[PDB]
């Protein structure tokens, strides 16, 4: 229908809308019609439930009333206050992320995690000399994953000045952040402390309260999210460039479908181990099943993807629609961004809905807690449920759309680094010379107000044409990679400048770098050119954009690439705009503290301009044509 | 007049509220009524703001929309992530508490905190030697105190299993904690894991996310308090019983008036010495004033009053009121409970409005902030300020409108054993023989919707003319004081039972234990009986209760106090009220879990009833009459 046709731009999103009409099922475009209106004081910030003396709410009458809460707070610090809980959660979500490949990894230390062990040993090396474990190439491999497990955890402690992945930033960065009091000190300190700044009486300063939710979003980006991506690589392996397949066409009528969702790999990395043990594989065949087909879906499809190479059936609002496929033998989820509204449809199907975390719970959901030292034994289990459920699949209700898109992933920045003779020298003589101009990382979610992943895709496709590289991220790997960008084939679509590079090395003028987590690939790499160039981050010709972001790790993460010196774009805004001084410290005031602002446009081209702009006046500054 | 009547009991409150009205001065109780009606979804928590798919507010309509959020969340799990984040930053505010006094005992034990000391080197080694800390009977204070800090900070850590002072609990209520999953591991951790569960997609269990909120405010009371109410006797001392006054009296005319304001007397101890020093008083003198008078608001006030005896000028809603008496020529602020009206009330007097933490910061407000190595600097500079403003004081519009009120104070744990002569068993005598039939830990704040003091007053009268002793924290203990029944002679007022128990003792029948960290004591008192009878918590005829309770803080500690098996009573409800099994979980379904309950209800004699059925049932379980 033409309201069908104007949630997605994807043939396989249009087709399982169909169905799900049909057959009476409710997705979340339809759930977002329902909450449309929104309120208008939540929509704006101006509303208030820290307490019981309220809850409040700022509005602007004639007699003058309802200008201050009951404590006597006003929007400036009503909003702000709300503003930075919602970045404190999502720093929260990356912060247990990481937290819990630290456990992983200790536990493959002291050999209580069976079917674990240290993939890349050379990057559990390089990593632990980085942050100071003594002789750490030559100490036992075990050795050298305890002490570096220590160093982790004790930026999970409150007695550190500084995060010990923020060596990395570049020295005049860091001298910035102490100046303004940004400097993150512990990944739960921070959260801990906006929790408490945004109590009551306590923190009434709209720029205090910015400040620190900076702060607390550099906890995440140099600390919750990097320790997670470092530990990843160092349990499963370094992302190397690979090919693959994206879209719901990667499920298989003939295999047991896994689909796998959340965003920790430590569950699917041993749900994809378990597939492949022998009696496993036994027991499809004896159910009829030509393969077990594990696929994935948001990060956790994203981190089998950079490191198995494991096809992607789609993103965030593409999740609801692989269930109405009716080959969705099993979803297995760990946390974080798991409607759950999949437990509901699920039921409407054979499909099992697993849950694995004790942070992941689902009423009504099937429970298969996983722990690094029963992982082996519990995925096991998890698959057979699996295959029992294909058993009870019922093949009238079939219908996988499409054929896969095939797409390259794995650009990590070992991988980027390898591609250039080992060092970014090739990469700076290109942005000197002005074949690629600048760097945006298009990072983040779908969301319901924005037809699904046409800004994405648009804002690509224009910046790939005027000669910036896309480093790509989270749920805009899957529009990258079905409108057929991740292909280095895709340079024809370029400009001249990008297309030659690409064409001389073989890769895509986008990059898949990896899930939300791997944001930090990003700014360690605008942390190592910055360096190289003896300049600052917020010199360098970089940009960061989340056209259709929802979520508050997206907040985040736009936080951080901000405090970090990278302008940063956001195609809707946050609930601030009930204030006037914090939408101006947002989008102007911070420019003038961090280097860097927000931008908040809808319209994709219009953001292409607008990170053009900013490109073009670092190139400016640095001397460059 | 009739409004001005109804908004306290007390004449005051009453007096200076005749006055801000002809003066023309707002206060929070023309804000309240300004706020009311409030909305009805964030009354009944049935709204939320987690993501930009929202936001969302659950209705229930005729036509069966809006049933559900966005990504599907039901009120079910809305109202209990909304529930766990208001949890979390009460917990948070007690855990940046607890770490400011990690950093201050720190400084002091490396010899950086000019001024401070350790005043109580007894308790010191005593905890230090609890906690396990080798030798700590005999090596030197400054090296067990680093050990000491040591064992602190690693409870603001990722590595335990279990808080350091849980061991103080009864091993039944450990074992018990262990089952259900409810143990706290780190006090910053679970806040950072509570924001993670409430993320959009992570818990969507709404028995799984008040689980995690009981953890959340076990971390607290266990935690974050109890690390706050130590140290901070370890550092200041510990109290005893001792003579004071109470209510706006307490601000003389011809003296300086210093009002100290906020939690951590870590700033109010040096604020104080810096009035005793002889040259500032000498200024004080120069300036006209007779000498510097130190006086308390809310918990802080609490603090110097269990300490030092300094009177203590009124409680949450008398801070306005306090300045209005035209006589408060400074407010020096920490964090938390502090209203920012007070800035804009202080603009229409004399009065020097000062913050000193980093996290309360107040627009338009004397930032002088304190540190452990330059508090004794700064506190000097602080109560300076404070002479130079009483020199501008309007003699016209100066109305301190009462007689205080004596009061006796100091009731620490080991004041109460100290009393007994050095065991509990003269108490649990007492209660044995029906003298004593239970004891009710008065606690919480002050609220707008409730006649201040009103409900406090008479549950407090209520209970003890039932031979139930109350134990007064917070701002209860200034209810409890104006109402004259924090002093011996107020066993007059109590049965007979409990009147004989206090003539004997010379105790009152209501003991002042502190603050709202200090409800810690009660927790620790609780312990210590229900591992001498060698039973649980939820055996002993106890009870809590908050009647005017408004804060994040006061609901963390209701939580903790039920999760511990001590029967709670809000005299208002949480912003649960849109979720029937989220609000039958608080009420009746957590009964069946932690042998305890929440209770609400506004009628303070019901409360009495619900309060003394409970200690009687479990004084049968006992086998007592
Ligand atoms: S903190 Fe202030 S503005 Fe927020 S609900 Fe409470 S009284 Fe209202
Ligand atoms: S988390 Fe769910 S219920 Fe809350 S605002 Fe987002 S979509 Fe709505
Ligand atoms: S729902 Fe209460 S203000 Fe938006």
């Amino acid at each position: 229908s033409k309201t069908i046709r104007s949630r997605s731009i994807w043939d396989d999103a249009h087709a399982m809308l169909e169905k799900a009409k049909a057959e009476g099922i409710s997705t979340v475009w339809d759930r977002a019609a329902e909450q449309t209106p929104a309120c208008k004081f939540c929509e704006l910030g101006t509303t208030c439930r820290n307490c019981i003396m309220g809850p409040c709410r700022i509005a602007n009458r004639k007699d003058g009333k309802m200008r201050l809460g009951v404590c006597g707070a006003d929007a400036d610090v009503i909003v702000a206050r709300n503003f930075g809980r919602f970045i404190a959660g999502g720093a929260a979500g990356h912060s247990d992320h990481g937290r819990d490949l630290i456990e992983t990894l200790e536990a493959v230390a002291e050999g209580k995690a069976p079917g674990y062990t240290i993939r890349d040993v050379a990057k559990l090396r390089r990593i632990a000399a980085e942050l100071g474990v003594a002789d750490a190439a030559t100490r036992p491999a075990h050795d050298v994953a305890a002490d570096l497990v220590t160093i982790c955890y004790n930026d999970f402690g409150s007695r550190r000045n500084a995060l010990a992945f923020l060596a990395r930033a570049p020295q005049v960065r860091r001298d910035l952040w102490q100046r303004l009091g940004m400097t993150p000190r512990g990944v739960d300190r921070e959260i801990a402390e906006m929790m408490h700044r945004t109590h009551m009486g306590c923190d009434n300063d709209h720029t205090s309260l910015l400040v620190h939710a900076a702060r607390t979003a550099l906890a995440d980006g140099w600390g919750g999210s990097m320790i997670g991506t470092e530990l990843s690589d160092i349990l499963f392996g370094t992302p190397r460039p690979r090919q693959s397949t994206v879209n719901l066409g990667v499920l298989r009528k003939d295999a047991v479908n896994i689909l796998v969702h959340g965003h920790n790999p430590v569950v699917s990395e041993m749900i994809l181990a378990a597939t492949r043990e022998p009696a496993v594989r036994q027991a499809a065949q004896d159910a009829g099943a030509a393969d077990i087909n594990v696929a994935g879906l948001c990060c956790t499809g994203n981190e089998l993807l950079m490191r198995q190479g494991i096809p992607m059936a789609g993103n965030h609002l593409m999740t609801e629609l692989a269930i109405v496929t009716g080959a969705a033998d099993a979803i297995v989820a760990d946390y974080q961004c798991i409607m759950p509204s999949l437990v509901q449809i699920a039921a409407c199907y054979h499909t099992r809905f697993v849950t694995t975390s004790p942070k992941g719970r689902f009423t009504g959901a099937t429970h298969v807690e996983v722990h690094p030292h029963n992982a082996q034994e519990r995925c096991r289990e998890i698959v057979m449920l699996a295959i029992d459920a294909y058993t009870r699949r019922d093949p009238a209700r079939v219908d996988i759309p499409s054929q896969p898109v095939s797409i390259m992933s794995g650009f990590s920045n070992e991988a980027i680094l390898e591609a250039l003779g080992g060092t970014p020298k090739p990469l700076i003589d290109a942005v000197v010379a002005g074949q690629i101009r600048g760097f945006v990382g298009i990072v983040g979610c779908n969301n319901p107000k924005i037809r699904q992943d046409s800004a994405n895709v648009t804002l690509t496709r224009e910046l790939i044409r005027r000669d910036i590289m896309v480093l790509a991220t989270g749920c805009v790997t899957t529009a990258a990679g079905k409108a057929g960008l991740l292909v280095p084939e895709a340079a024809s679509k370029a400009g001249e400048g990008l297309a030659a590079v690409c064409r001389s090395l073989g890769v895509p003028p986008v990059l898949h770098m990896g899930s939300c987590v791997d944001n930090s690939r990003i700014l360690q790499l605008c942390a190592l050119l910055a360096t190289t160039l003896g300049v600052d981050i917020s010199d360098l010709p970089v940009g960061a954009s989340s056209p259709e972001w929802y979520s508050e790790k997206a907040a985040a993460i736009a936080m951080y690439a901000v405090a970090s010196g990278i302008p940063t774009h956001l195609g809707l805004p946050p609930n601030i705009l009930g204030s006037e001084n914090v939408t101006a410290m947002a989008l102007h005031g911070l420019q003038d503290v961090v280097g860097a602002a927000f931008m908040v446009e809808p319209d994709p081209v219009k953001a292409a301009d607008m990170l053009e702009a900013h490109i073009v006046a670092r190139r400016a500054r640095l001397g460059l044509t």
